[PDB]
């Protein structure tokens, strides 16, 4: 049982606030819609 959803949108286990940078790759830069726990494949600047 793992109610986290682990990935780059998640802290650790709580969905980052949405307008805020969760990956922020140096390869490519997104951000988090505090709705899930794993950052889009676009970036939040638009």
């Amino acid at each position: 049982a793992m109610d986290c959803t682990t990935g780059p949108c998640c802290r650790q286990c709580k969905l980052k606030p949405a307008g805020t940078t969760c990956w922020k790759t140096s390869v490519s830069s997104h951000y988090c819609t505090g709705r899930s726990c794993e950052c889009p494949s676009y970036p939040g600047n638009g």
